[PDB]
């Protein structure tokens, strides 16, 4: 199909480039569901020139969904919905995202997609690498898969902003979860939220969790998305991961995003 | 600034790692000094380096990697007729095999002397599918604490073909199709040879760190025991998301790899599709610190 659209796949896992459409204007019902249709299939989809106002942003986002915006971030003014990925040429230190997860997942049902827009970006440095959860599990072997299916995970934010009382607070989501909107099963877990297989003891847990951890974020998994000013991405934050890199310093890095708020992980 | 820097030559970073886009040569054309100059030092800084739009014979093909050395084809590889020079990283449309590449490592370091560089040139690739990954072993190393590198920057590690056409590699199921593997000795696939942990590159002056898990079997002097949780952090550490870049291949990309400061990996996300690439490999010289 895209007949509304421009689709161009960016590997043969995740990630797709979308073109022959302005993001300033509504979207009739044909091209929003070829936009939807491409989200589903490739997981990552970003448009490149699309200098969208805060406003338009918004309204973009809310085509996915409520606008639920994360707990942790900072709204520039006047726009709560729309939230800060900043970090300055003086600024030093480790950058937010450094490691491959997937966004508040300790919420008990932690954000749908987030849709992300470039302002100030360098011209190399400060790609996001994101991966598919999809090929994660599809990839497990047969038997590894009936293994692990039935197991549950808990979650807690201890790591980011807990004790390591909210950020302490657990809630439990299956390991492998059915995307709600297109019925495909993908693997969760990550190592930033994830404390323990619920009903395992510490030594039985560790292991396993760190192998799908290492599975997870196989480099063939993966793509890598290259940032430009005006290029607007959306992710789906169920059925994949994603990771910055901190690449860039002494480098300027200005992005806005607004979060999609999700349902419950269900199995 | 790089557009002021190069005269003779445009530069594009591809990350702020590794990794750079040329353009503005001709390489179906002799380059004179000043050119190849700029390519040399743009090869030393950014260690990957590629060139769309090269559509070159293979005769022009080896001219270019000759620039960079003696070329010295790697033992494993089949050669195309009539250039043995020039081998093939080709995988039909049909095959199920083994995956040629598909875990990170930089190529023959069981040699005692591997390959200094690589130059492969797209003939057929998929329009998508089938990236290269790359990672700096200079970053990977100067990214470890001074605790650490005082603690390993004296060690040396064992390094053989045997999971590749060895005899851990007959053990094991996994076979690598007829397409671009030749038939090989055993005792050839088992001969070990020793390396530093730590190199330094003979053309930046560099250090970088120096071991890989398709061909290091130990730490020298080490039991496995000892040897696996150093080697394995390694491996962990230098494959870190971060350290790496991603190359998109195009039909008539031209691209050079240092095969002593990074290491590479396949992308085997290309299943039902052909492609195909061809390499002249570099000869290089006993790694030293
Ligand atoms: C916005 C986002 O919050 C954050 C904020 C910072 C993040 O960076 C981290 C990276 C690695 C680790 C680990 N291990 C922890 C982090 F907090 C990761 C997520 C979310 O989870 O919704
Ligand atoms: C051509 C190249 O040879 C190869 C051939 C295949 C390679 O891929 C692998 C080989 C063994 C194993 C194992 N165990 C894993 C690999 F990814 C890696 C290198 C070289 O080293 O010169
Ligand atoms: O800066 C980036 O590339 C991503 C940071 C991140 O993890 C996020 O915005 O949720
Ligand atoms: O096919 C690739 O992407 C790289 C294969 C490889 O490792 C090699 O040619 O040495
Ligand atoms: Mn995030
Ligand atoms: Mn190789």
């Amino acid at each position: 199909r895209f007949e509304r659209i421009a689709v161009q796949p960016l590997t043969g896992v995740l990630g797709a480039e979308i073109t022959g459409v302005d993001l300033r204007e509504p979207l009739d019902d044909s091209t929003w569901n070829e936009i939807l249709d491409a989200f589903h299939t490739y997981q990552v989809i970003y448009f490149p020139g699309q200098a969208i106002t805060n406003e338009q942003h918004i309204a973009f986002s809310r085509r996915f969904g409520p606008v639920d915006p994360v707990p942790l971030l900072k709204s520039i003014e006047g726009y709560p919905e729309v939230q800060m990925i900043r970090r300055e040429a003086n600024e030093s230190g480790r950058v937010i995202g450094d490691d491959w997860h997937t966004d508040s997942t300790f919420l008990d049902a932690p954000p749908a997609a987030v849709v992300m827009r470039a302002i100030d970006v360098p011209e190399h440095g400060g790609d996001t690498g994101f991966l598919s959860m999809y090929t994660a599990w599809e990839t497990l072997s047969p038997t590894m898969q009936a293994t692990i299916e039935g197991l549950n995970v808990v979650h807690s934010a201890t790591r980011v902003f807990g004790s390591l009382d909210a950020g302490d607070r657990e809630t439990v989501h299956p390991l492998v979860v059915t995307h709600p909107g297109s019925g495909r099963k993908g693997l969760y877990v990550n190592q930033v939220y994830c404390q323990r297989i619920e009903g395992m003891t510490d030594a039985e847990s560790k292991p396993l969790l760190q192998f799908l951890y290492e599975h997870a974020t196989r480099f063939d998994f993966t793509c890598r998305v290259r940032w430009k000013k005006d290029q607007v991405l959306v992710w789906d934050n169920l059925c994949t991961m994603h990771r910055a890199v901190p690449d860039y310093a002494g480098k300027f890095r200005y992005l806005t995003r607004t979060t999609v708020g999700g349902v419950r992980p269900a199995r």
